């Protein structure tokens, strides 16, 4: 089928009328199978269990073992493990932001987001005021909503449209444009613009977070490998359930089940009499086990499975053993894969920044255009020493001012309360 | 069937009838043989005592080992096993805050919810006032409760039901709503609703904990490796039953039993007089034992179930020898997993301390609105050396203040406790 | 059969009669024999012994191996190996409390008691006062006695049984409820309640000791696997009885027992005139020893049955060697599953100490409700290095206070004594 | 076909007619084909699909392993990692630099540039002026756009076109030239020039980046080896799936189905009354396993794709281990090649920063003939050790500068900053 997802283009003049919106409506019906098969992947189901039926009386084993929750959970705890630190030269702006995140709940929605990045490959915000003139956020998923930009080289948003079915059966949906929102309402079949309320935003209330530049999942690219790998587990797990260890075989003799009702406890077998004209024969019959084409093809598909995932098996008994510096070097790809998506993160939550304080209730008209002074930090969640770490604060503050010092030292939540107990201290 | 479980929504506006409860109330009888069978799987028993018997005379033995059991204990052990430390600034909050976790044992019932939620999926917990003016909290499993959010993009909580069976077998139970609280009665077989009282509360009286967005338990996506381990090892020991080691086959001769009443004691076989026309033949026949197949596919599954379900296997003889950071390595995923789980129970305490000081009771009116500022503090149960925690609390009393420098102490339960003991002494 | 117990729920506010305790009886006769048979595994008897005899000349051997009696004297001994510390701030409530345990001899009743709840699922603990106005503490096995709990949410218990017949054969028991006690006398064979005496204590007389929330004990998850080695293991003891080593083959030849009189000095065997018509043959068999299928399944089971069982095995060869922290990590999963259990035991002796100052005697009226202060210490048994504990105290001596730089040594019992004696000699 | 792209060159003198640039089209055209290929073997699909199916029930698997992704992943993360840091001596001119780089998100624009470099082989970048007289900068992927250099040693590049089909399906492109840009516009199907625009810039709005002189790119030269990989594990997969393990064969005696039934449960087999003219046989078959040159010619293959492409397979089980130096030693070729390519880098970042402050808005008139001083400083990814940085700052601070000394802090994002933070603490 489709392997990527390419972005809707519209010309900037023209008017939005509602024959545009419906043929981008089809247009993502037909985009959909692919986010259904991708979520139902993830969440457990699998194609082994769609296989046709076998004969009646043969064994039948269906076995799935799901990468893919392993490879996302593992990603998702390696980059957002910590949450990031976000701070400020001024009080006033870094005090709004921190009563802001710790009013919404960022670490959450953070967490959401990227997950849903990874699952999909894309995932879209929503920005709205409630009734209480504060500021919301909410994630939603990529099957109901899809944006649209204009045709410039530059490639702004232009609008955006979230729907969906109501309790009743009929479509129900909202229009998000730069200047205005409207509500879609429908019940013959059609669709009609219903109302209109002014933005107090001066940009489009959608954001997209896009794990790519394609718009591409961590394991589009191994589902082949997956499905092979549960065939041939099956495919053995069938095999071995059939035949027994040993047979015994008696030719030429008459042997009633009264006999063999107590073969356990009864060594000795005695044939008085032996037919002349035929001959008898008695032995055991062995089954034979020597398999080791199975073995080198699954070890190699579960080789490439981690390899070419850029996520690495931490488990593994062959793992890095005994070493200091060469266990960090096999956690590399995954490092480098963090480092590519960071690029995208960091510019969208500047871009939620910057769309934050356009309102004159969260900071004053003076302060509006200080976005730019915000500054991120991003750590990895990795094994730490806490004794290095301090004798590297002892030896940097000979040269270094206290911020930084302080800044080593994992054990130190904030930096400023520290600063301001040790000045209250003396 | 069914692998996870999808949230309830009902509009806001209308308002709640029986027919609605009732039908909530199908929906989740509907669900609920999902939950009993993922406990069932916990508590012991298993699928395999369930299958068709064999024939009379042959051998049967239904072995089963228990896999869920020890991932669960295991999880529970390393997140919940140290209590988490909670403290604020102002000395009243954090004095009330303490008093009512010492008056409520609040350790046992964070460990009963932790439990619950890995095991079902998610777990709810009810407040409520008693006779002499306190506050008690209490945990629920989910087969007796739901809670219905509304269809809104914030989704907020609107209503929950708590019902079961009396004595004399008839419904009783309580729904709970934002302001009103209602007693569910039914005689005849209808519902009626009974008494109506106030709520003291600003919200509903019903939390919920979830383990993860899909409300998926820990071991729900490795149930068919388990039963193919099982019916596996339960087959090979049906095998290793039947048949002796070795037996003595005699051809042409006849042999009474009173003979072979003594084997062991006689070591000389004669055969003076054999017969002309046929042959006389004698020997041992030995069991073939020769097993390679079953030994690699059990030894895979017994790696994958492991592996996939993120819980490292701590005392296997394969595991990280000999290093200081090689065995840290091996334990990340399940701290990983922890730190997963820690953003939603950390949101979830909060909303449950933010409820807690509503009362007047409880605290000032002044004081209602500083929530915000209570920190919490987790800790993960690993081996701790005394001595490298000394040092290097040492080494940070040079540059950090004294609350960081007791921080990282182990030894010390309380702070202020020894903060005050310290300035006692001088 | 059953694996759990589920606990009695009664309603408040109707009497007691004795028509519900009768049917409370019933059903705690019901559930008997799983004490019964929980009890006689760890005594010593086996299910093996109970297996049908043979037929009268094929060898029989019974073999019998305990694994039940070695998981739960591991298990106490880690737990309850060092007694626990109890200390306070005040100097009376301490004296007191020091002066109680030291009569009652507490020790012995803890590891009674943790050795009950590890064997059965659950004990109870009964509290009375002598004819010269002391406390006394009991412990008893949940054989005769049973707690019934009320209907509420919140589950506080109601009332308990104890009962048992006497000496001639007919029924006596006592009840205990919160306000009064009475004894229950029957000779014809119904209960009429016999006298009623006043509660002294503000709560019941009975304290239950819970292992778990399921109520199950350490080794019932794990019978089958043992049942399974013990079959085995006799089974192979059966098969190498059976045969010898060598036997001597003769065909055509007269042999008579004089000959073979001297066989052990005589290494030459002629033949001089062999018989024309059939052919002579002689030589030796060997039997058959080659066993690799039962040596891997009793390698399988005897793993398994450690590792679920959540308990190390220490006295294997294949155990950790030659590293300091290897070692500590697999001895984890016993100190989670002691940190499990400390939860309820923790909460369990808090409740008894609550009842223990309601009395007037024992403390004044005004610290009646200081129970809140009390803290208790739990250290597990493990192998400790004398030089460095002190080398840490010496450490902690520059930044901590005294008490805290004592508790670290383990030589010291007590550090009130040992600061008592510091301040005597300076 | 062809496996390089030659520049197009034209002379200098004559002026530019439709003719021309028409026949450029064509040759564009013609060379596209080769891009796709690229492209498309990047994004997922391959040339396994394409191949003709078999016959109808044989077994048909296709399998595909993607190391072009991997390649290009590892060395966009290798390379920019860690964005590139960029000052100057004057205050102005690096604050503008800043202020610029800051406002237009330059490290998302680099790393897409340098995938696209990667990927094609050659990446073109786009400047243009807003509405608000800013400066803006955008990628271009090479399908679309192409230069044509003039006929002198020097090759001084003389103009660029752009083109592409519009929503209605006729042409429609921009013709930028040194002094003017003209719009291309077509209706019927020919091509008119349509309107004209000064340029404020002094030369052309279209700069090249080449990944080398040839513009190849990385796994240009590793088709083949890919594709006989694929081939030879597909055609594994084939091989292991079609025959079974073992097999029963019976010779001369009638067997039905009913009694195979059962042939687990049952494991003695008996003949009373064989054929007398005919023999019977009876035995096991077992498929042969055995295959090495497979294994050698796959490992051979897998190990000369990694080598030949100059990329380290770091998560390899026999990759470096338990050495300081010899893990490094090991990343060199990788190095080499981004040395090499970050000479191309850094001639184009200076030409771009030539161009920019050209512009009387952006800088005043004397500091235009400045970018001479402009200093890059690259850095890779790969793992560090902070306490041996710092061991080396305090050395350095001996013999050297302040900046020198905290430039070797990779804890230190700006040096700026520090120094300004350590001047206002004293």
């Amino acid at each position: 089928l489709e392997i990527g997802f390419e972005v809707f283009t519209f010309p900037r003049e023209e008017e939005i009328t509602i024959e545009v919106i419906e043929e981008f409506m089809s247009l993502h019906s037909k985009q959909q199978p692919r986010y259904e098969r991708l979520m139902k992947m993830y969440k457990g189901d699998a194609a082994i269990f769609a296989r046709k039926a076998k004969e009646p009386h043969k064994p039948d084993n269906r076995l799935n073992v799901n990468y893919a929750k392993y490879i996302t959970d593992t990603f998702s705890g390696f980059f957002n493990g910590i949450p990031s630190k976000k701070n400020h030269k001024n009080d006033v702006v870094s005090d709004a932001i921190n009563n802001f995140d710790n009013e919404q709940d960022m670490q959450d929605e953070e967490a959401e987001l990227v997950k849903l990045a990874c699952v999909y490959g894309h995932a879209f915000e929503l920005m709205y005021q409630d009734e209480e003139t504060k500021t919301n956020v909410k994630h939603n998923s990529p099957e109901d909503m899809f944006i649209v930009y204009d045709d410039t080289v530059s490639q702004k948003p232009l609008f955006a449209v979230r729907y969906g079915l109501d309790r009743e059966g009929e479509l129900c949906g909202t229009l998000y444009t730069e200047d205005v929102d409207v509500t879609l309402i429908g019940k013959n079949g059609t669709m009609i613009f219903g109302e209109e309320s002014e933005n107090v935003y001066n940009d489009l209330a959608v954001t997209e977070f896009i794990f790519n530049e394609e718009r591409m999942g961590i394991y589009e690219t191994v589902t082949a490998l997956i499905d092979s790998y549960d065939k041939a587990i099956s495919e053995k797990t069938n095999d071995v359930d059939y035949f027994s260890d040993s047979y015994l075989k008696v030719v030429g003799a008459m042997l009633s089940p009264e006999m063999i009702e107590k073969i356990r406890d009864t060594r000795v077998i005695n044939v008085p009499e032996p037919p002349h004209d035929v001959s008898v024969d008695i032995g055991f019959l062995d089954k034979p086990d020597s398999d080791s084409q199975t073995e080198n093809l699954l070890d190699r598909i579960d080789k490439h499975i981690y390899q070419i995932a850029m996520v690495a098996n931490i488990s593994d008994e062959s793992f890095g053993s005994s070493s200091g510096v060469a266990l960090a070097y096999k956690l590399q790809p995954m490092s480098n894969l963090a480092a590519a998506f960071e690029r995208k993160f960091q510019a969208a939550l500047t871009q939620r920044y910057k769309m934050f304080m356009s309102l004159l209730t969260n900071v004053s008209a003076n302060l509006s255009n200080e976005w730019r002074g915000i500054e991120f930090r991003f750590t990895r969640n990795i094994p730490k020493n806490v004794l290095e770490e301090a004798q590297t604060a002892v030896q940097l503050a000979t040269i270094a001012s206290q911020e930084t010092t302080l800044s080593v030292l994992s054990v130190v939540p904030d930096v400023r309360a520290e600063m301001d107990r040790i000045h209250s201290e003396r």
